[PDB]
C-alpha cells in the first residue's frame, strides 16, 4: 500500500465547517474545501475555482468567471450560485469574521449567470485576492449541506470540491480522508491518509520510531527538538526542515505596569541571548529575529535598527528610568514596586516552559523578575483575549497573511496584539494607518503607510522578537522528498509523489 499514508495530529479533524474556526482543523479544510484563487509562493494568486476575474475602475466591484466544469464530490454542480449561497452564508456570521477585514469590506455577492460571480466592496481593499485564496472562512461547501440555509449553525456533510473526501472520523481516535475520483483538477498519487490522534510530541516521535505512522509534517512543536536532530543524522529515517515562515515573540503589555514603560520594554529587547535561547531549547533549529517580520516579508524590508543582546545596555536603560537595585537584592524597584512581569503560557507545553524558564533567567539578570504562569489552553485564550497578561508568547501567521492581515487584526480589541499595544499613545493614530494602508491605490504610499506602521512598533518595543520558525517534516524514506505549501496551515499531501 505505497499509495496509502498513515501520519498524526494532536487532535481529530473537527466538523469540517469551511466557514468556522475551533475545533475544525485548518489542514483539514484546506484538503476538502477550495477557493476562488489559489495563493502561490511568489506571492500571486492564480485561478482556481475562477478562471479569470476583473474589477471596476473605482476597484469596489469584482467579476469573476468560473470554471464550467467542477463538481462538488457528491456530484452536485458548483456554479457562481453555490460561491453565492456560500459567501452569503459566510457574511450571516460577520461578527465572527472580524478579525478578517474582508468579511467587514463585502457589501454584495450575487451570481449574475451560472459562470459569472459578481462581489461588491466597501471600498478598494487592495488583499483582496489573497485573503479569497485562505483556507477559511471564503471556501465553498455543496449549498445542500447548509442547515436550514445556513452554515453558521453547522452543516451535515462536509462536502466540498477539494482533492480530498473526508471518509470517517472517530473522536479522540483516528480520521481517514481519501482521493477524490470524480476531482476537476489534478490525481493525487496518495489514495488514502489516516491521522492517528496523538495529543503529546514524545509519544508522535516514539510513533514514528515504532513505524505506527510515515509522516509528520508541522511547525517546531510537532516532536521534541532534541529528537528531531537526532532523526535528521539517522540513516533509516528522512527529515526536513524548511526556510522560515513566521515570528514567534513575546507581546508585551502596554498598558500595564511595568510593561507600561518604554524604557522597561526597550531594556528587555536587550536582555535575551537568542542565540542561545534557541541552541539551548531549540537545539539550534530555528533562526535568531530581531524584528516583528523578517526582512524577506513583503513591505518589511526596511533597515529597522536590531537590539543586540547587551545586558550592560539594558541595565542602564532601567537605571535611568529609576528601576534600581535595593541593597543586597537581585531584583529592581521604583518607588518601593518590584520589577516584577507576569509570563503566561500554556503549562503542558514543554517547549514553552523551557523557553520562559531561559527568559526568566535572562531577565533576572538585568534585575527583573519573570514569574513564570503555567494555565491550561482555555486560561491562556482568554487572557490574551482580555489583556490579562504582562508578557506572552505570540506568533506572526506566515504567507499571505503577513504583513497585511497581521496587521489588519490589531485594530480587534479581541486579538491579543491589540491588548498588548493597548497603552501606546500613538495606537489611535497606528490603527487608522493600519485602516489606510489596507485601501490604498498609491503604491509609494501603501509602503510609507507599511513603513511608519511597523517603525512605530519596532521604536516603542511592544514586542521581543526570538525567532524565525520553520516547517518540520519526519517521514519514512519510501515517500520521498515531501513538498512545502505556500500557506503555513496548509499540508500540500495532493503533490506527494513516492
Amino acid at each position: 500500500a505505497p499509495d496509502e499514508i498513515t501520519t498524526a495530529w494532536p487532535v481529530n479533524v473537527g466538523p469540517l465547517n469551511p466557514h468556522l474556526y475551533t475545533p475544525n482543523q485548518m489542514f483539514a479544510q484546506s484538503m476538502v474545501y477550495e477557493p476562488l484563487v489559489k495563493y502561490q509562493a511568489d506571492g500571486s494568486v492564480i485561478p482556481w475555482l475562477a478562471k479569470s476575474w476583473t474589477h471596476s475602475e473605482d476597484g469596489k466591484t469584482w467579476t469573476f468567471t468560473l470554471r464550467d466544469d467542477v463538481k462538488f464530490s457528491n456530484g452536485e454542480p458548483f456554479d457562481a450560485e453555490a460561491a453565492a449561497e456560500n459567501f452569503r452564508a459566510v457574511l450571516d456570521n460577520r461578527q465572527r469574521h472580524a478579525w478578517l477585514e474582508l468579511a467587514n469590506q463585502i457589501v454584495d455577492v450575487k451570481a449574475l449567470s451560472k459562470t459569472e460571480l459578481q462581489i461588491t466592496l466597501k471600498s478598494a481593499y487592495y488583499p483582496f485576492l489573497q485573503e479569497l485564496a485562505l483556507p477559511r472562512p471564503f471556501r465553498f461547501i455543496a449549498p445542500s449541506q447548509f442547515k436550514n440555509h445556513e452554515t453558521m449553525n453547522g452543516i451535515k456533510a462536509p462536502i466540498g470540491t477539494g482533492p480530498w473526501i473526508l471518509q470517517e472520523s472517530k473522536l479522540n481516535q483516528y480520521d481517514v480522508f481519501v482521493r477524490n475520483e470524480n476531482y476537476w483538477g489534478e490525481k493525487p498519487a496518495i489514495k488514502k491518509i489516516t491521522f492517528n490522534v496523538i495529543p503529546d510530541p514524545t509519544t508522535r516521535a516514539v510513533a514514528f520510531e515504532t513505524g505506527d505512522i510515515d509522516l509528520l509534517y508541522g511547525n517546531e512543536g510537532l516532536l521534541p527538538l532534541d529528537t528531531f536532530a537526532r532523526f535528521s543524522q539517522n540513516p533509516a529515517y528522512h527529515t526536513q526542515l524548511s526556510q522560515p515562515i513566521e515570528t514567534v515573540m513575546l507581546a508585551l503589555n502596554t498598558a500595564k505596569a511595568p510593561t507600561n514603560e518604554l524604557a522597561v520594554r526597550e531594556a528587555l529587547n536587550y536582555a535575551v541571548n537568542k542565540k542561545s535561547l534557541i541552541d539551548n531549547a531549540l537545539y539550534g533549529t530555528q533562526q535568531v529575529a530581531d524584528t516583528l517580520f523578517a526582512p524577506s516579508v513583503p513591505y518589511a524590508n526596511l533597515g529597522l535598527k536590531p537590539s543586540q543582546y547587551d545586558p550592560q545596555k539594558a541595565k542602564a536603560l532601567l537605571e535611568k528610568a529609576g528601576w534600581t537595585l535595593p541593597a543586597g537584592k537581585d531584583i529592581r524597584e521604583k518607588n518601593g514596586q518590584p520589577l516584577r512581569i507576569e509570563l503566561s503560557f500554556i503549562g503542558t507545553d514543554a517547549l514553552s516552559k523551557s523557553m520562559a524558564e531561559i527568559i526568566q533567567a535572562d531577565m533576572r539578570q538585568i534585575g527583573a523578575d519573570v514569574s513564570l504562569i503555567g494555565e491550561e489552553e482555555s486560561s491562556i485564550y482568554a487572557r490574551q483575549r482580555d489583556g490579562r497578561f504582562g508578557m506572552i508568547f505570540h506568533r506572526t501567521w506566515g504567507a499571505p497573511y503577513d504583513p497585511h492581515a497581521f496587521l489588519s487584526s490589531m485594530r480587534v480589541p479581541s486579538i491579543a496584539d491589540f491588548q498588548a499595544q493597548q497603552g501606546l499613545a500613538d495606537k489611535p493614530l497606528i490603527d487608522k494607518e493600519i485602516g489606510e494602508v489596507l485601501a490604498t491605490h498609491d503604491e509609494t504610499q501603501r509602503q510609507a503607510l507599511y513603513r511608519d506602521i511597523l517603525t512605530r512598533l519596532h521604536d516603542e518595543a511592544v514586542y521581543l522578537p526570538i525567532s524565525y520558525i520553520s516547517m518540520m517534516v519526519v517521514s519514512k524514506p519510501e515517500l520521498g522528498n515531501i513538498p512545502y505549501a505556500p500557506i503555513a496551515t496548509e499540508i500540500p499531501f495532493e503533490q506527494i509523489k513516492p
